[PDB]
């Protein structure tokens, strides 16, 4: 069946774990290690293939690597134009967008697009704001970049990229400042879960309604967490790991929108933060 993959991460040191969770029966699979251990990367899926993008070996990474579930093997891909630690990614029409992130002290506002069929990256219009630790979501064939840190200020702003027009517009700001939050899309809304507001790791969660242009708080998580992994599986949000301000979590919580409830449904084989997560 479809699995929740978690790639890389950090606990005491950069990790190369690739593990996958089966919500059906609660089991965990151990898969082929990443070639280079990394945290602060992003994960995504195009055409049934899993991609690990950017991050840092703790050296910032411009790397893109593709994992094939059917062969259990990692294959290097064309690198990005620049290293991107604390990157966000989204997928539109089988193309991977690499958003923001950092190279040393350089906070990127640039964005580039990867085409698997041709193993090529191309720059598109840059964001209106530099964003590292940015959350990314794809909705109605638009790309949203949410929160982050612009090099001096932590951000509650969000903005939206129009692929056909190749341009960005700011949207309504979130209620809370969030860097390192989990951003995903569930039933036509953008969810921003956790992250760091400049003082604390957060357990609060807000969702954006694109038509009313409003961010509304929903039920908070049980654990405060920043740099959590996030994905959507069968109509539910799953968050994985993260840093709560003291410990590297192994908690995996699951949000059910029908009940507006969070519940802890499993734990990773070891606590970690800064993972890349995707489902296939
Ligand atoms: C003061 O405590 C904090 C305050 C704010 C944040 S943050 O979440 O907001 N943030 C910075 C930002 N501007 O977004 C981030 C920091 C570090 C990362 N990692 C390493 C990396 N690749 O850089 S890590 O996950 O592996 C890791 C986390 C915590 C510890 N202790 C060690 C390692 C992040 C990875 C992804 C997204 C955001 C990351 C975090 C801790």
């Amino acid at each position: 069946g479809r699995l929740i993959y978690t790639a890389g991460g950090y606990f005491r040191q950069s990790l190369s774990y690739l593990e996958a969770y089966n919500p059906s029966d609660g089991t965990w699979l151990r898969l082929a290690d990443l070639q280079v251990p990394r945290s602060g990367l992003a994960g995504c899926v195009v055409g049934g293939l899993l991609y690990a993008v950017g991050g840092r070996n703790n050296t910032d990474s411009s790397a893109l690597d593709c994992y094939n579930p059917m062969t259990n093997q990692w294959s290097p891909c064309a690198p990005m134009s620049v290293p991107r630690n604390r990157i966000g990614v989204g997928v539109i029409d089988g193309h991977i967008y690499a958003v923001g992130g950092s190279h040393g002290c350089i906070h990127h506002n640039s964005v580039e697009r990867y085409e698997p069929e041709r193993d090529e990256w191309h720059l598109v219009a840059p964001m209106l704001t530099r964003r590292i630790g940015v959350g990314v979501a794809v909705l109605n064939r638009l790309l949203y970049a949410v929160g982050g840190f612009d090099g001096t200020n932590r951000l509650n702003s969000a903005e939206c990229y129009y692929p056909e027009r190749n341009e960005w517009r700011m949207i309504t700001a979130m209620n809370t400042i969030r860097s390192g939050a989990g951003v995903c899309v569930l039933h036509n809304c953008i969810y921003a879960a956790g992250g760091y507001d400049g003082q604390d790791q957060l357990n609060s969660v807000e969702r954006y309604d694109v038509e009313t242009e409003t961010w509304t708080f929903v039920a908070p998580m049980k654990h405060r967490r920043s740099a959590l992994g996030i994905t959507v599986h069968q109509g539910r949000i799953y968050v994985l790991g993260g840093y709560d301000g003291h410990t590297f979590l192994d908690s995996v919580e699951c949000y059910d929108p029908d009940t507006d409830t969070w519940s802890e449904v499993t734990r990773m084989t070891s606590g970690r933060s800064g993972v890349g997560v995707a489902v296939t």
